[PDB]
């Protein structure tokens, strides 16, 4: 909710996921 | 509320699923 | 509201997924 | 709703699915 | 969206499902 | 190497190798 | 090598593959 | 080198794999 | 060795893997 | 060389490989 | 300006039972 | 203008019993 | 005008059961 | 503006079930 | 702004027995 | 009686390679 | 006494490889 | 007695590459 | 008599590479 | 009576590689 004077920002929103099973 | 200074902004929303499974 | 710069812009949304197989 | 001057775009909506199978 | 002059588009979400047949 | 009054012995050697695949 | 009287012994090998296919 | 006297006695070796995945 | 008085034996070796993923 | 009196025994291997997956 | 490209479900359902006999 | 491109769908179901006698 | 982009999903649901029996 | 973000989502379940009996 | 922002989330469960009887 | 029975033997090699051209 | 059962043997190998570009 | 009863074996190996670039 | 019994192998490797680039 | 006890042994390795850049 940015409502303040202008300035620059960014918006990216990145998921991953990542496993190794031995068994 | 997105407003700020005018700029270049992307929602770009990447996913991805890895697994290693050995089986 | 998105309201700025008059520029171009595209939603690269893609997904993948990879598995392995052993037996 | 993004405005701006009248310009090209295309949605590049992209999927893939692919696994492995030994039977 | 775009909501200006008449201009050439067109959606191409491209999709692609194969499997590694072995039997 | 058995050797002895006849009997009824046999060999009963089965084999099962079951493998899922979603494609 | 179980050798002795005629008896009426046999064997009852038998195979069995399994697999499951979606395509 | 198994010799004695006679007995009931059958080999009865058995093999099973299973395995799942998500995709 | 076996080289005694007849006494009830008989092998049973089988192997279970088992493994499982949640992706 | 286990030489004694007929008791009771057989033997049997068994093995289990059982895993934890995080993800 | 509504426009939506297809799509198609891709359902799959496999099942069986194997039950053989001595006799 | 309302807009919103569809998704692929696969509902995976696999599930058997077997049971062996000997007789 | 309403905007809402997808996600993929899957159920997945694998289960068997298995009574050997040498009689 | 409306707009919903939904997130990634998918269910898992894998369990078996064995009860061996020799006879 | 009329704009959700779910937080990710994912059912898990993981569970298995196994019995063995020489009988 | 130096003799052994048959058997057979699965061995099996694919192998494929896909790759897109836009030009 | 030279004498030794047969045995089931599975051996595979497979590899793919899948590229993109946009030129 | 020269007796050695084989042994299940199932070689594999499995190896996949994948790559995307823009231009 | 020389006999030997032998025990379960397998040899595992699985190994992946990727290497994601937007230009 | 030449008997030796054979040793267990099971072969793993899991190993990945991943070079995330946005340029």
């Amino acid at each position: 909710e940015p409502v303040a004077e202008p300035d620059i920002m960014a918006t990216n929103r990145v998921v991953h996921v990542i496993t190794n099973v031995l068994q």
